[PDB]
RNA sequence: CUAGUACCGAUUGAAUGGCUUAGUGAGGCCUCAGGAUCUGCUUAGAGUCAGAGCGGA
């Protein structure tokens, strides 16, 4: 059980958990800070126009 | 950061409308004049040959 899934961290509810948004485990894409992120994509769009 | 809501207040920017000072004023109508032209009569041009003179539009 342990090989098959050490990944997995096993929690209380998805809605409460403090996951990590660019985690740093491997299977990460290599592009992270190579990815464009905006954030307020509203506020980005109607400026850009 | 964004949205919403308002005040003054600068340019008169740049316009719209009412009132008002001063000055100007189209057009037709009435009236004082003017007379391009057209035409009747008359002594008189000829057996149309001119001129003048008195009228009308």
């Amino acid at each position: 059980a342990i090989e098959r899934l050490k990944r997995y961290r096993g929690l209380k509810n998805l809605y409460n958990c403090d996951w990590q948004v660019d985690e740093k485990d491997p299977s990460s894409p290599a592009e992270w800070k190579r990815l464009l992120r905006i954030g307020n994509y509203k506020n980005t769009k109607n400026r850009i126009i």
